[PDB]
């Protein structure tokens, strides 16, 4: 009964660190600059194990004179991914990031009309740390209807003498997804086109800060985020100057087949699902659920408690890896929608029904290679083990 | 390009199969019945593959004349546990269970006070299927404060004629754990202790039906369910009568260790976890947080949104399994919880100090040997690697 009291004890003080290791944006109203502040923590991953904490603290506040919105206290959650391109040889950085905005219960600007679509990036630093002067120039895109960020980076001043992780935060919260629920807390686009000024303190614990101010504005049609950043009191030999930080090099083209078929569902493009698209979807392969029924649903799978289901939601629920006989089945009853007359056997005919009814637009000659594709024996149709090799392999 | 085709839309197919296999008991008031009737489905794996279904339609009524709770439309989440007694030769089922309610946003009898402790049950089923006559006996006790079942059930008439998992549901929803916002919802222990009259059919998809009726009432001081169960039309070589289904035998150690660790956090024994008591127990270890933060951290977990942390939210929270390498920073993190002077070792007097702030009560002879039970080297106290050892072995 030793152990039984290690375990028991033990399980407490983890349940204490999993409680408090929270990274989300944490924003409040800041009424006497016309603006806001944030605070929140990063851990950054040690190469070979530990964590270097980064304590950020934000302020922003607007470039123009225009109203704006000043929002109710809540977070942003946010979702990085860091990789490399096989073809550059500058040092670099290219980014992918999912942003939404959460924290205000379901009871509820003109630069908001600036974000409805895909807009360009250009991003521009130069930084001082410890006296080691260096420039960072990057592009890209921001698609704020889903909270997506792609954008990639490169250092024109040669080696880059910090880990690009320790920059993602400094180097554009106006394309954050802000729910139908809290449009009035927006405050970063209610700033644009004019823009606003965005400053932090950086504190690396146990080595030195960063100390930064940025002016994010259009210009033309770009979004521009143009920043100077001052780091001191750095150690030589610590996880910064010193390079021990993991680059975290789920997969992208995943993700964009996610995408795909989420836009499927979600037919006026606003970026969420709602009772009447799901039904629209299921009807169009023969379901009838009742509008009961269709928020039943729903609601297991949202997060927010808004009463509709975003990407990222969606993207979470996909995600959800199975037990493989529980991925069995549902291949199973993958493979029973598209087999309409129960034969055993997937037509060209009826892949095209299953596709057109979702609302994708190909040619018969287009349906035809798919099938040529799966179609291992050569009879053409899709049987039930060629169906499984298409889906898994 | 095909292939992008085929995982699109097989995405889209699969989404829609995830939104709509929800097995939760959905719960709404009978009035003209003065109770409820509920309606859900249950999915049976089949061995070597596939699913059963089994379509469950419910009414309750009360059996005495008094006042009883008629509820807004809600549901129960359910997770069983079913294994296998190593010393029991009578055919048999070991059986655990945890029960929630939920469905109504945070905007919020005498039955209620029967059921604030642990109560021994009883339960007794007479059954016919395609006329063969069976019989089940089970006992074990319930905990309605964590939602908690536990009962061992025998097959007093030699081998059962249907399989273990059939019966599940038919073998007393008043153990339900009921959040303080939704007790004006708790039909079930309203009713007590005169009791309810459980009324089922469960349709088995392409196969046979029962049909149920039972008694739920106490005597004494004992909860008792008594039932008759007639089941018709089943095939000889189906599924039920074949016995072609999985009896699935994350282990009840572990949620033991998990429950005796969630009573550390919950002071007043109520079920669960409030803003005061986090503090109450972070203080205790030196950790000040702030109102504000303390509901930061319990939002992030806030499964049903109510504000507070019952036990199966913080079983889900310890359950989730990490990365290799986030589990080790995770102990190395416990680790410095318990090394109080940092020196790298863990003496006695540091462990009974974390013990007992938590609120567990032991001898210093007994703190001495859980160090000897971890102490590899023998110099009476317990580093980094030995902690390790003791944490994941
Ligand atoms: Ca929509
Ligand atoms: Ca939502
Ligand atoms: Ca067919
Ligand atoms: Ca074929
Ligand atoms: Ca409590
Ligand atoms: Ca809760
Ligand atoms: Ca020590
Ligand atoms: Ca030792």
């Amino acid at each position: 009964s030793s152990r039984r009291k290690w375990n028991k004890t033990g399980h407490a003080v983890r349940a204490i660190g999993r409680l408090s290791s929270l990274e989300n944006v944490y924003i409040m109203a800041d009424k006497q600059k016309n603006g806001i502040k944030a605070n929140f923590k990063i851990r950054h991953n040690i190469e070979d194990g530990g964590v270097q904490l980064a304590y950020h603290y934000q302020q922003n506040t607007p470039i123009g004179d225009g109203p704006v919105l000043l929002p109710d206290n809540h977070y942003l959650s946010t979702q990085s991914k860091l990789s490399k391109d096989p073809n550059e040889k500058r040092d670099h950085m290219v980014l992918l990031e999912f942003v939404t905005a959460a924290g205000i219960t379901l009871g509820m600007s003109k630069g908001e009309e600036l974000f409805t679509g895909v807009v360009p990036i250009l991003v521009e630093l130069d930084g001082d740390v410890n006296g080691h002067k260096f420039s960072v120039s990057g592009e890209g895109e921001g698609d704020a209807t889903y909270g997506k960020l792609t954008l990639k980076f490169i250092c024109t001043t040669g080696k880059l003498p910090v880990p690009w992780p320790t920059l993602v935060t400094t180097l554009v919260q106006c394309f954050s997804r802000y729910p139908d629920h809290m449009k009035q807390h927006d405050f970063f686009k209610s700033a644009m086109p004019e823009g606003y000024i965005q400053e932090r303190t950086i504190f690396f614990k146990d080595d030195g800060n960063y100390k930064t101010r940025a002016e994010v504005k259009f210009e033309g049609d770009t979004l521009v985020n143009r920043i100077e950043l001052k780091g001191i009191d750095f150690k030589e030999d610590g996880n910064i100057l010193g390079h021990k930080l993991e680059y975290n090099t789920l997969t992208e083209e995943q993700i964009a087949e996610f995408k795909e078929a989420f836009s499927l569902f979600d037919k006026d493009g606003d970026g969420t699902i709602t009772t009447k698209e799901l039904g629209t979807v299921m009807r169009s392969l023969g379901q009838n659920p009742t509008e009961a029924e269709l928020q039943d649903m729903i609601n297991e799978v949202d997060a927010d408690g808004n009463g509709t289901i975003d990407f990222p939601e969606f993207l979470t629920m996909m995600a959800r890896k199975m037990k493989d006989t529980d991925s069995e089945e549902e291949i199973r009853e993958a493979f029973r929608v598209f087999d309409k007359d129960g034969n055993g056997y997937i037509s060209a005919a009826e892949l095209r029904h299953v596709m057109t009814n979702l609302g994708e637009k190909l040619t018969d000659e287009e349906v035809d290679e798919m099938i040529r594709e799966a179609d291992i024996d050569g009879d053409g149709q899709v049987n039930y083990e060629e169906f499984v090799q298409m889906m898994t392999a």
